[PDB]
């Protein structure tokens, strides 16, 4: 479950990436329903994912990305984590900021 999203969508999205290395963030964003949320709602999601409230989603939080949807969900592999980072880190500082997060989700 995730605030603002349908439990059925979140559960199906988690099932869709059950296999190691099958996680594709853009497919996950669409399946879970975040890609269809308003920009304002996408920003809310960001602050939840930013676990230590540093203002940025760092690699360690990216690795445990799925835990925000279910505490028992698997960690992303180092390969999945790095691809996630490479796709969203538009300014090259090694982390994902709120605007980068929103850009990655809204096409
Ligand atoms: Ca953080
Ligand atoms: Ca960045
Ligand atoms: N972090």
């Amino acid at each position: 479950s995730f605030a603002g999203l349908k439990d059925a969508d979140v559960a199906a999205a988690l099932a869709a990436c059950s296999a190691a290395d099958s996680f594709k963030h853009k497919e996950f964003f669409a399946k879970v329903g975040l890609a269809s949320k308003s920009l304002d709602d996408v920003k809310k999601a960001f602050y939840v994912i930013d676990q230590d409230k540093s203002g940025f989603i760092e690699e360690d939080e990216l690795k445990l990305f799925l835990q925000n949807f279910s505490p028992s969900a698997r960690a992303l592999t180092d390969a999945e984590t790095k691809a996630f980072l490479a796709d969203g880190d538009k300014d090259g500082d090694g982390m994902i900021g709120v605007d980068e997060f929103a850009a990655m989700i809204k096409a």
